């Protein structure tokens, strides 16, 4: 941000919109194991490592929802191969 910080502060565009929602999703998903450690966690990480299948990865699209606030689809899990990508499904989704 550049003369417009402020705006940009206050105004957080998309870039700032796609690493926050990362962040989330990384937390989301790990709290969806069971655990609130991120640290252990990176965004190009396999949702399968992760431990998701079906049911974590319902409990996903469904804190994912909070993300965005639409009806996500529930095969991201699947076609998400990584979080990194998570964010992006989810930006499209909100843009």
């Amino acid at each position: 941000g550049s003369h417009m910080l402020r705006d940009r502060l206050a105004g957080l565009p998309r870039a700032e919109r796609t690493a926050e929602l990362v962040r989330l999703v990384r937390t989301s998903t790990a709290t969806v194991l069971g655990h609130d450690d991120p640290k252990a966690v990176r965004a190009t990480t396999p949702f399968k490592e992760l431990g998701f299948d079906s049911l974590a990865a319902v409990r996903l699209r469904n804190l994912l929802n909070a993300a965005t606030g639409l009806r996500l689809p529930s095969t991201l899990v699947f076609d998400h191969p990584n979080a990194s990508a998570v964010a992006g499904f989810l930006d499209a989704e909100l843009g």
